[PDB]
């Protein structure tokens, strides 16, 4: 596989021990060959999974979240997904490496996509060899891979609101089920009604993870409620997954807001990974999986491919040259190679405001291409009527940075800043000048 030139996807069955088996071995050979190597995590909870598996090898961890300091001696780096492509953008160099791993390399979020992209791009080139670890490629068709112990698979009527009758088959357990629900809001709700009913419950979402997944280790719970974002590598110890097979799907409309569209269904390998958290234990066959809906190519017309242009459009390669998306997911976006690059100065602003601003790839991009310098916020006032953010039924209301109290109407609108109450906390201190 490390042979130059040459893009390996190493598609095991969730479990097979891609990472805690395949991995080191890749590693030690990859030491033996002198390759400066990059091994890429999605999260910071498997970047220190990583570590434990890969212990006394001499690798260098970029992530604080593991807590080991380099010796010089490594020519390996550990890094998440969302880091290297940072570093990319960046005016920081990263080293041009030889062999480019990629683990749970389904992921889809844009920074993941923008990865792949320039990746293959170098190996297409002949500069570079990569493996990309997945049970689900972009493009697969299978919801119910193997696993290591059989699972029982039933289409069963998932509750998405409180309940009061009709599903005590969900209450009835004595055992942990991990339960996936298409948002963080319709989570808030189910996790309400199961507490009610005297069951432990622990939520996880992208940016409560590393702090609530510690909590399914340290302490007893009876259900997890999560997003998609444990659909990328996240492990417990459950014997039921209850999936909804819905997500919510950011939408580009007209060219100038966004909004999430749905609950839709999810992509077979989304519906594949949220089952493969189960049936893990080849020692405990009969963990179950319910299942609420079909799957559909939702990933199609799907805002992060579009982001993830803009992102690759704003990256280095070799003179004006850019990365395309990796083959099997380049026909997601209608978009063409080089429309989003921007100048000098425009693409400084465009970093900044993902970076320290924490905005969206999208709205970060609409910022940016309008002449907008980071820190001039009159933008998130002079918007039309339409754009008005609302906050519990009224229109929300921020101190600006010059002490004038205004409602909340950014020029351009994007449904992602204001999804759920931690969103709009943070837009709202965006807004006020705060960061
Ligand atoms: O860049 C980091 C850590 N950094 C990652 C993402 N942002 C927050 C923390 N470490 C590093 C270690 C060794 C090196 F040689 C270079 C960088």
């Amino acid at each position: 596989m490390l042979k130059k030139k040459q893009l390996t996807v190493l598609d095991l069955h969730p479990g097979a021990g891609k990472t805690r088996r395949v991995l080191p071995e890749i590693v030690r050979e990859a030491i033996k060959k002198r390759l400066r190597t990059v091994i890429l995590a999605p999260t910071r909870v498997v970047a220190a999974e990583m570590e434990e598996a890969l212990r006394g090898l001499p690798v260098r961890y970029m992530t604080t979240a593991v807590n080991v300091t380099h010796s010089g001696t490594e020519i390996v780096d550990l890094m998440c997904h969302a880091t290297f492509t940072s570093r990319l953008l960046q005016p920081i160099r990263v080293p041009n490496y030889n062999l480019n791993i990629m683990d749970e390399a389904h992921f889809t979020d844009p920074s993941s996509i923008a990865a792949r992209g320039y990746i293959s791009t170098r190996v297409e080139m002949g500069e570079a060899a990569a493996i990309f670890m997945t049970a689900t490629p972009p493009g697969t068709r299978d919801a119910f891979p193997d696993s290591n112990s059989p699972i029982m698979d039933t289409e069963v009527e998932v509750p998405e609101r409180a309940w009061s009758s009709g599903f005590d088959w969900v209450t009835d357990h004595s055992g942990k089920t991990v339960w996936f629900v298409p948002s963080v809001r319709n989570g808030n709700e189910i996790a309400a009604c199961l507490t009610k009913a005297g069951k432990r419950v622990i939520q996880l979402s992208r940016k409560t993870f590393e702090t609530e997944f510690q909590k399914t280790k340290n302490q007893e719970w009876d259900f997890v409620i999560t997003t998609d974002i444990s659909e990328m590598g996240a492990n417990f110890k459950a014997d039921r997954v209850i999936d909804s097979r819905r997500c919510l799907k950011p939408v580009i409309l007209d060219g100038e807001r966004v909004i999430l569209a749905g609950p839709m269904p999810v992509t077979h390998a989304s519906a594949a990974q949220r089952r493969g958290r189960i049936g893990r234990n080849p020692n405990k066959p009969g963990d179950e999986y319910m299942y609420g809906g079909g799957c559909a190519e939702t990933d199609e017309g799907h805002a992060h491919w579009l982001e993830a242009r803009m992102l690759l459009d704003n990256i280095y390669l070799q003179d004006g040259l850019i990365a395309s998306l990796y083959r099997p997911e380049a026909d997601k976006v209608a978009a063409i190679e080089g429309e989003f690059k921007l100048r000098t100065e425009q693409r400084k602003t465009f970093v900044e405001l993902m970076k320290r601003g924490d905005l969206p790839v999208w709205l970060a991009y609409q910022v940016a291409s309008a002449g907008i310098t980071y820190t001039d916020r009159r933008w998130c006032f002079d918007g039309t009527t339409n754009n008005t953010i609302m906050e519990d039924s009224v229109p929300a209301e921020v101190w600006t940075k010059y002490g004038e109290k205004r409602v909340l109407k950014p020029r351009w609108m994007d449904a992602r800043v204001c999804s759920d109450h931690a969103a709009l906390k943070s837009f709202k201190e965006f807004a006020a000048g705060k960061r």
